[PDB]
């Protein structure tokens, strides 16, 4: 159906708090950290990590990897029913989960660690990962078919050290399952001319940034780069899993990502954890090899620090910036849908928007100006004839006892007026 | 089998139990007035969810919700929310009730404008209303989901006014039955003065039965409990019909509740009155309401000055808490609920498991100086292991969200261990 494609600063956007159901807890002193959500085909995943005091440094308590029904709940409004919950024994060892649904099941490949988060430790991460498989509807005195743990053993994956996922969700094609991912590539096996970092309209740029700031720092052993991981069910035996590369067209830093399915087409987000500070967005041209079309998009960037702010474009070497992707909702026009951080060097300042390429159209923020925020995840859907969008907003700082995201639901206007 | 003997050994291991719910919006919140129903392997619950005080904050959002309660994956209960419904003002829903019927749980309020009808009970214009809820709901379906019907056609006998008051009630066929309480003018209260039990009190007086069988001395109304029926098998009119209790061992109207276990019909009344021992015992007859109350000598309920635990003498008073048990053994009597072991605060709730006469054996869910109110257990088959869940009311240390804790008991088979 037809949405509104007019710029208007007439508030059309009305966002409400979205119904949404979990094990409910009486813990105080607790962040809820490391979100997960994946809306498809009328279910979802979603997953946190519970930490006792501080969200950076606690001392994880529990990691919770969940599913269940989008319904609407009486007055043509998107509900959400969790149906089906998974918990580790250990909850710091789960790390980097992304979800997929296929069929019955939403199939999660999490990364197994004893040395923290693999991305701060990679030398010391000896590559493990495995497989959550959750059906989003229960059968009483099945076997497996409720929630079955997979240990993957064979993993392809080209040149790359190690692969890992590295995002919250992915797609099928056919009975192919995708999950976003990074390969480690040592620094020294990086094939890269350094000619082709784009410096020539920056005065203190130097030739060697670009291949520098593929680490998570300059003098780090690998180097990362973004993918998928590749899981063909068809083969209905043993788990094996096959890395591919994202092709080198407007390369950057490995970074946390997401491949989804809309209006019949595959759609690609990167973040910009890097200098490359612009929307990394656009419909896949290939999946294997995986090619994306970014858009040239002007208007969406993201917060930065010092080093690589909002809206930089001058190759530096950084590692910094934050998750906040976006959903297409209207092929022909290209226009977008997602929540951006309003700041230039601080993480604050929600503010979900409908944008093209070189144009915001309407938005609305969901906090206020000095409201401190991270991670963002966007996933839209139909509701009979209407548009809806839901969106996990990382909210911190706020002075609760618990700290936990906010999920938002969005109505998307057809009307410009009212 | 379920173990008999009086033991002091720590075979009640409580546990918390895992139920979902839709994520509170803020902190600064007290979650209130729930109600917990459990039924055929399906759940009803309600709260009113107010912004500061319990009892004097500002009312923000009202619940009806229904679930399944299923086997999590090692033998032990969880519930899962299946359907919400939410009004439009959440200050003029009141006293809610569930029944559950062929895939339907049907709760049963009070419409008001002025408030608590029992605190207004003149003032409140009589309106009650059934939010009808599928424990399964169907996609593009009409009514089935979600039907919310306002009572026009009310039975009521004698009484002026009729309500639903208690948390849970029954089905026999297609007939329902919640528990309810009528509003009798004093003026119109039949009763002797002869029949208060005041012989072995120095300092009772015989008006104080009928004194008390009020809110308060010079109340309007009398309070009496009873039963709301609901006959499915006739269409066209949701007439309800009010049937007042049986006037052995007569107290104050109070919460109540009504329920199945082990093929046959349990009545619990709160003890809201002088008559402090527990109110609880097998249906005599259904329509019209007896109850075959146990003559329980070891389970009160904390009151105030003027009526605390263990008070068996007359006196003008409106004080106790809602506190009920559920029978899991009738060969033997022995019931199943959580008390509050104070005798005039209300505190300190313990799971306890009974005889008439005697506590076979029990354990404090919280600790000795730890503020409690409701408490509404329910008991059931898993596998073939008797399980318990209690709704326990409670306040914390400073706490920034007040709501009810939800435990899980596995009633033990052996003594030992
Ligand atoms: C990184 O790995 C080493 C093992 O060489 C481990 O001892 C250390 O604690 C890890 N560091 C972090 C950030 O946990
Ligand atoms: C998946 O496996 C089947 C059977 O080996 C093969 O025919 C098919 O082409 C594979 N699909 C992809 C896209 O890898
Ligand atoms: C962006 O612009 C470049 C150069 O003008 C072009 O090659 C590319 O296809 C454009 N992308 C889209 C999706 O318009
Ligand atoms: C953020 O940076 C841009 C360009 O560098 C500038 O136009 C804008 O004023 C800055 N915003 C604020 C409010 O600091
Ligand atoms: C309910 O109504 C039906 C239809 O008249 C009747 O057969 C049945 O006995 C009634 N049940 C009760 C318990 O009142």
């Amino acid at each position: 159906n037809q949405i509104c494609l007019q710029k208007t600063t007439s508030t059309i956007l009305k966002p409400r708090l979205i119904s949404y159901t979990l094990p409910i807890n009486t813990r105080e002193g607790v962040c809820i950290t490391d979100p997960l959500l994946a809306v498809d085909n009328g279910f979802f995943a979603y997953s946190h990590l519970e930490k006792i005091g501080s969200c950076t440094r606690g001392i994880a308590k529990q990691r919770i990897i969940g599913v269940g029904e989008v319904l609407d709940r009486g007055d043509k409004v998107p509900s959400m029913f969790m149906t089906n919950v998974w918990t580790p024994p250990n909850p710091s060892t789960i790390h980097h989960c992304s979800s997929t649904y296929h069929e019955d099941f939403y199939y999660t490949l999490c990364a197994v660690s004893h040395v923290g988060d693999p991305i701060l430790n990679s030398t010391s991460w000896t590559e493990s990962l495995s497989l959550i498989r959750l059906a989003v509807r229960p059968k009483s005195d099945s076997g497996d078919y409720n929630q079955k743990y997979i240990a993957i053993t064979k993993v392809e994956r080209g040149k790359y050290d190690k692969v890992m996922p590295y995002g919250p969700s992915g797609i099928k094609q056919g009975d192919t399952l995708y999950f976003p991912a990074v390969g480690f590539l040592p620094r020294t096996e990086f094939q890269y001319n350094d000619s082709n970092c784009p410096i020539i309209h920056c005065k203190y740029s130097k030739a060697e940034n670009c291949r520098l700031s593929m680490g998570v720092n300059s003098k780090s052993h690998y180097i990362l780069r973004s993918g998928l991981l590749k899981y063909n069910l068809s083969l209905g035996g043993d788990i094996i899993l096959q890395f591919i590369e994202i092709a080198d067209n407007r390369l950057t830093i490995g970074s946390p990502s997401k491949i989804y399915n809309s209006l019949g087409q595959p759609v690609f987000y990167q973040a910009s954890y890097s200098w490359d500070t612009m929307i990394k967005l656009g419909d896949v041209d290939t999946v294997d090899p995986l090619r994306v079309q970014w858009r040239n998009n002007s208007v969406i960037s993201r917060p930065g620090q010092s080093q690589c702010p909002r809206f930089n474009v001058c190759p530096e070497v950084c590692w910094e910036g934050t998750y906040n992707d976006a959903f297409l909702i209207d092929r022909l026009n290209w226009v977008s849908a997602g929540v951006y951080l309003n700041s230039n060097q601080t993480a604050e300042n929600p503010v979900f928007a409908v944008f093209k390429d070189n144009e915001i159209l309407y938005q609305v923020p969901l906090a206020e100006d000095d409201t401190n925020a991270q991670k963002t995840i966007t996933d839209c859907f139909l509701l009979e004839n209407v548009i809806w969008c839901i969106s996990l907003v990382e909210i911190y700082d706020t002075g609760d006892s618990v700290i936990r995201p906010k999920l938002f639901a969005v109505k998307i206007p057809a009307q410009c007026s009212e």
